[PDB]
């Protein structure tokens, strides 16, 4: 399933997609390139736009 999270870090700004069975793989997945680039705090998703947003 194609999923886009946009890396909003407070000062590392950055957008990104990948793929993935369902929404919480791509979330964690996500989550965790997020986090291993030093990028969380905020998260926020929507099924209308299908699109992942992170912020801290």
């Amino acid at each position: 399933m194609t999923y886009k999270l946009i890396l909003n870090g407070k000062t590392l700004k950055g957008e990104t997609t990948t793929e993935a069975v369902d929404a919480a793989t791509a979330e964690k997945v996500f989550k965790q390139y997020a986090n291993d680039n030093g990028v969380d705090g905020e998260w926020t998703y929507d099924a209308a736009t299908k699109t992942f947003t992170v912020t801290e």
